[PDB]
């Protein structure tokens, strides 16, 4: 680890280890469902400076970038004294719901998302995932104030060890007031009975797993009383920078997540693994199958040996149970005329030469049988010796024996006296 | 030998055993180069009875069965008081040449050929034999009065061990006088340097050995006094039955000389000889290879060992030295997954079952591995133990062993704990 790598200890042997934690929204571009811009557009703003409650309207032009509020504003240089801002249209209310989404474009461990808002919180909302890149949608959290009505949700329930990947509904952050700077936050990982227990349950590092993600305004809050109408008042949705904190989703096997030959974001799967989240692992590596990583084991996938005399392998749940969790990966394509599981002993017709080891290409001469003086081509794979007719002495059979007088004649070769 | 059987004795086993000894010429048809018929021709007999020089000239007339002297009678019934006679043209004369040839049609050890004159002998000829079936034709005995002149031959020379097989040429038996009843008589043995030792004597052996016999009469004698001319007066060749005595060549394998599918003479050949003189040895006997018989070895054809496991087998003359003279055959299409010399052991991927004996058709059950549990589906050919894989034991590998656990993993069956 002679530059940062924590994925390897101070013997050289690795460990697990973690890509950095991030705002994985800033910079990248997020997809809506209402801007207003294009036609220009009447908003209001009801403001209490003092004690004076005072509407000032203004002008909504996508065409001007000095009153435009494109979903730019939610990804940009955060700064609060100077808030930038996308907006959308006005009183698009129940039934109508307003949703934006954003990609990530590689899983990530949601920690939280925050949207800090310089309109009013929604009276009502909810935030989906997708665990798949944007196909089936899956719900996450919902914030009703009538939850029994609008989402078909008991409000603010049990999660139970059954169905810990249940999203609540909540009547809270739901509250009119704060009218600017109002933040929604969910996190995943509240509520959960192994809320600790998180590098050791699965069904929570599956919860907090996304590729994209998507909020979606469901209701607005109108205030109420007789004012004169205002057309479209002052009701719409409008945040000030968004952020997704969440970690680069490597199973604990990867160093840091960069881009590919595609212009994808991968892991740089260190421990000997494979895929975009090291969900797999590496080609020749089948011996033990593929588990996340933990500080406890860091539980790796590890090479099938072969000896040098194959290149595809593969696992066998079977054998490695029976192996005692050892070893359950057998080698195929035995090159170098070896045999069985590991390429480990001579194939019939050939011998193990003990005199070179299994990893030399020549771990394995050919019985070489003298074919007159054996009474057969295949010798004892393992002595070496081809059996050898009546007193032919010798490992290859090409030789007679004291005793035994040489003949030209093929069939009796060697004979007593 | 429940009936005749010289050639097993009365253990049952096999000693050496001859065919009988026969006139191998009666019944059986001579060729002849002159016989006086058409025309019938003049003939003339010089007859001393009392005292007196008698001349009585005849009728030689083929057409007339009590005038007639067809080849016939040199193989007919003999009885001296009544001598029945062929009889060849007149003064037929050096350089012209009487030939008579007799075909035995099968190999015959030649004792002696006899030929009873009711005529003077020839002044000069010869006789021959012939080892093929008439093809080549060899010298056997010359009874010249002029060897060097006539047959261009030493008179009555030396026989060295060299050349034992020599015709001599022999002022014998060539004498006028007897003018009737004289004997021509050659002995085929007399006068070798092993003339004693036959049974031991291959080149003898060879010598006496013979399909067709040819007697050669080159010319006559004429008595060369002053008579008045009568015409060719009594010069002519004539013989009162003859006898070729012999044994049937088997050499000493055989029990008698029979009658063939083919209405061939051939060897009744017993000690798993074969051919027609027994002179090759039957096949699945070339363990040990072929020689004749004497009563001190019957130096017999011996099966080939391939334990019911083989039909066609061969004689190596090189591995019967290394084996000491006792074994050269070796096997061929080895049955019933057999292999080596005697169709001896089991051949790869078979191993040999103990439990059944070699004759056993299943003598060698397959390796049988499971196929799963061995590393290999050839087992050591006797252990029949097919070498299986970590921890699984068993001949056939079809088990784990104590301190292994099965799986249904097929690369790694049996696994410890
Ligand atoms: C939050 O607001 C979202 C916007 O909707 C507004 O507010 C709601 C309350 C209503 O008053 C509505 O009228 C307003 O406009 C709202 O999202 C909308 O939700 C509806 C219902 O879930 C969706 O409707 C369905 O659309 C599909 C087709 O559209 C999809 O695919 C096409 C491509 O083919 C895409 O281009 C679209 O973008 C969509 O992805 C229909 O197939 C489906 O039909 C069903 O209903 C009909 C009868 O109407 C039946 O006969 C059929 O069998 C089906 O059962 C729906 O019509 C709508 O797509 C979606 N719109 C947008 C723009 O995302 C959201 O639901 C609001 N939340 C709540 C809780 O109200
Ligand atoms: C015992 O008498 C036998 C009969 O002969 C009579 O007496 C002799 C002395 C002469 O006076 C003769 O003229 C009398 O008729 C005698 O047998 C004969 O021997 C000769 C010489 O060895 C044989 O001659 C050779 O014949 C072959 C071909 O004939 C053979 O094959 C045919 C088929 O193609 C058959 O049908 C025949 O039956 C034969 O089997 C010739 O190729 C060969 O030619 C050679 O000589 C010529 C010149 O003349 C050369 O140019 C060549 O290159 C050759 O060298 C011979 O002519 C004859 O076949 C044979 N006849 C019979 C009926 O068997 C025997 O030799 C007398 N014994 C002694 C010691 O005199
Ligand atoms: C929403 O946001 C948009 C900003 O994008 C505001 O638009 C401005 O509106 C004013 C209205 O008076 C525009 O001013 C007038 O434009 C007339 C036409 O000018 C056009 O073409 C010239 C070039 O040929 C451009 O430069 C100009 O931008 C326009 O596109 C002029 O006839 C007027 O002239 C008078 O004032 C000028 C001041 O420079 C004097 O020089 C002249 O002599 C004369 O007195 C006048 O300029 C202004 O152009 C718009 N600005 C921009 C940045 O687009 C909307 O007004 C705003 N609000 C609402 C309620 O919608
Ligand atoms: C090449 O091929 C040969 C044969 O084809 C193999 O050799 C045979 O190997 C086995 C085991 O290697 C020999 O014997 C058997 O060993 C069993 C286990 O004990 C051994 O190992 C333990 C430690 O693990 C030692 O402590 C112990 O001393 C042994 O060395 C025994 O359980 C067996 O005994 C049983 O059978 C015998 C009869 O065989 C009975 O009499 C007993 O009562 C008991 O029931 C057994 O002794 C075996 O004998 C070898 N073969 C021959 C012919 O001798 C090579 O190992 C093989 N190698 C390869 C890899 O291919
Ligand atoms: C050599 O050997 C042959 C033997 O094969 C002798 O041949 C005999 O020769 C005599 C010569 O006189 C033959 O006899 C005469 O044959 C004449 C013709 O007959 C032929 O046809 C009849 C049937 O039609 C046959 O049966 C007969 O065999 C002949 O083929 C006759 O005209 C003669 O007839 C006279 O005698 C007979 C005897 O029976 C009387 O009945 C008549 O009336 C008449 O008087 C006469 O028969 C004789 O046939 C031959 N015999 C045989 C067995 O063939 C040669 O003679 C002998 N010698 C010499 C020197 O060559
Ligand atoms: C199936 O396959 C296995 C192995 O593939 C065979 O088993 C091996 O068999 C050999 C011989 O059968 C074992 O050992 C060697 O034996 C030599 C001969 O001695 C044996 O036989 C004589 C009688 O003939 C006995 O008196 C004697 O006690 C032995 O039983 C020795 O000369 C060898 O020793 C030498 O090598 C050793 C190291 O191996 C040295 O330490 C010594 O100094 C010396 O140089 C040797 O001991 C052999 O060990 C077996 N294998 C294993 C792994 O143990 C089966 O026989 C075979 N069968 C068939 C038919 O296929
Ligand atoms: C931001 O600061 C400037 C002075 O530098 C001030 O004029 C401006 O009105 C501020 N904007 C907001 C939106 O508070
Ligand atoms: C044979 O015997 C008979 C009498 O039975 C006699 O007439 C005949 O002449 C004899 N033949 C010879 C050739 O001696
Ligand atoms: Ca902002
Ligand atoms: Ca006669
Ligand atoms: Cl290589
Ligand atoms: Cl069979």
């Amino acid at each position: 680890t002679a530059q940062p790598d924590p994925c390897y200890d101070e013997h050289g042997l690795p460990r697990r280890c973690i890509p950095d934690f991030v705002n994985s929204a800033f910079g990248k571009e997020v997809k809506v469902s209402s801007t207003c811009g294009k036609p220009p557009s009447r908003y209001c703003v009801v403001t209490e400076k003092g004690e004076e409650q005072v509407r000032s309207c203004h002008l909504c032009n996508a065409s001007d970038p000095k009153r435009a509020h494109p979903p730019s504003f939610l990804t940009d240089l955060n700064n609060p004294h100077n808030l930038t801002c996308w907006q959308s249209d006005s009183y698009v209310q129940y039934p109508h719901n307003v949703t934006l989404t954003l990609s990530l474009g590689k899983k990530f461990e949601v920690t939280y998302v925050s949207l800090q808002f310089c309109s009013p919180r929604p009276e009502s909302m909810a935030i989906y995932k997708s665990m798949d890149y944007g196909k089936t949608w899956v719900p996450f959290q919902f914030y009703s104030t009538q939850c029994r009505k609008m989402y078909n949700k008991p409000s603010r329930a049990a999660i139970t060890k059954q169905n810990e990947q249940e999203a609540i509904c909540t009547d809270s952050h739901t509250d009119v007031r704060p009218l600017s700077g109002g933040l929604i936050a969910f996190s995943t990982l509240d509520g959960r009975p192994t809320a600790h227990d998180f590098d050791n349950s699965p069904v929570l590092q599956d919860w907090v797993t996304a590729t994209d993600i998507k909020v979606t305004f469901s209701r607005l809050h109108t205030f109420g009383d007789e004012n004169e109408d205002d057309s479209r008042d002052s009701y719409f949705y409008a945040v000030s920078d968004l952020q997704v904190g969440g970690r680069c989703k490597c199973n604990g096997h990867a160093s840091r997540c960069v881009r590919d030959r595609d212009d994808n974001l991968v892991c740089d799967c260190k421990h000997n693994t494979a895929g975009p989240e090291c969900d797999r692992c590496k080609p020749f590596h089948y011996d033990r199958p593929w588990q996340r990583a933990t500080a406890r084991e860091a539980n790796e996938c590890v090479a099938c040996n072969c000896n040098l005399h194959a290149r595809r392998c593969r696992f066998n749940m079977e054998l490695y149970k029976l192996s005692g969790r050892k070893s359950g990966g057998v080698c195929l394509n035995c090159r170098h005329n070896t045999a069985g599981r590991h390429c480990h002993y001579c194939k019939e017709g050939f011998y193990r030469d003990l005199s070179k080891p299994i990893s030399h290409r020549k771990a394995c001469k050919e019985c070489d049988c003298h074919p007159v003086g054996a009474a057969g081509q295949t010798c004892n794979q393992t002595t070496g010796q081809c059996p050898c007719k009546d007193g032919v002495t010798g490992i290859t059979c090409n030789r007679c024996a004291k005793g035994y007088q040489q003949s030209r004649s093929p069939i009796a070769p060697c004979i007593k006296i």
